[PDB]
């Protein structure tokens, strides 16, 4: 579902939408992914 | 994606992990869930 958000983000960049909000949405998406990866490593740490 | 981390967290509770142990993980999960819902509404905000 995250890649689906990236597809919608890129589609908005192709359609020439607001660069200020698409940039904040991109950096917000990069932050959420970098926090999901850390949350995966914590649950995985309980098994190794 | 994020759905697997929810199932991975719910399964830990099924494995005997008390809600106090996963409190840091369940609060980080919900913080990303609402982050995901906010990012989706921001997408509709541009198309709006």
């Amino acid at each position: 579902n995250l890649a689906a958000l990236r597809s919608e983000l890129q589609a908005l960049r192709r359609e020439g939408f607001s660069p200020e909000r698409l940039a904040a949405l991109e950096s917000r998406l990069q932050a959420l992914e970098r926090r999901l990866a850390a949350l995966r490593s914590r649950l995985q740490a309980l098994r190794g």
